């Protein structure tokens, strides 16, 4: 449930998180809603929840638990605690209460539709997610 | 989020909502945990949990709504009347609180290991899943 998201041959992860390698290879980047697709060699089997879900369950990593928490929908937020961005409007943000801390980000939120996105940021009971539902064909 | 769970080449459903092709095919059956599995020519879609949550989310299709479950885990437990498997003990039954009614059978609960196993049974505020995390070699 971390990692990021293997849809085929395609991986979706954190803008944060790319490396240079997949930055040279992205077909999608949004620095706004943190997120990069750029096609893999690991082939997966992930699937992207074509849903319209506010209710699901995401992975801690530094807990190594499953979390399941109710979300609010996605939307413009404001956002300072990845300090790798400077406080700013994040895009396609899905906030909760939960745990999150630095180097959760990346983890699976998931429903029974398949996945509707990755930890972005989190901090003090609070947990953000960044809404992939309308990639790779909405 | 209802159906069956379609992992690599093989098709993971209820006993009792099985064709009876698949009923024929299924390399494995199991009534007493209303399991079938059989080969599936359709590509695969899911991925089997091979975890220890006992947390997760199911779909509700009488409410077409995802609910959070917290279950007791793996075990044998009485499933009471219903209409095609009747009042008997099941096996391989993970136990939650959540809404449930007829024909919510085949729905998914899942974790973000994938999916962890299909309602079974429900009523009042109790309901109840097959777990599959155990279809393994
Ligand atoms: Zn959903
Ligand atoms: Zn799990």
């Amino acid at each position: 449930g971390f990692g990021g998201v293997f849809v085929g041959s395609f991986k979706i992860i954190n803008y944060h998180l790319a490396t240079i390698e997949e930055r040279q290879s992205a077909i999608y980047v949004d620095w706004q809603s943190d997120v990069l697709v750029t096609p893999i060699a690991a082939h997966g089997r992930h699937q992207i929840a074509r849903c319209k879900c506010n209710t699901g369950v995401y992975y801690c990593r530094h807990r190594d638990k499953s979390y399941p928490v109710c979300f609010e929908g996605p939307g413009i937020q404001w956002i300072e605690q990845n300090e790798y961005y400077p406080a700013r409007y994040q895009t396609n943000v899905l906030l909760a209460a939960g745990p999150a801390e630095a180097g959760d980000a990346g983890g699976l939120l998931v429903c029974p539709h398949g996945v509707i996105g990755l930890l972005t940021a989190g901090g003090g009971g609070i947990v953000a997610f960044t809404d992939i539902r309308n990639l790779l064909w909405l």
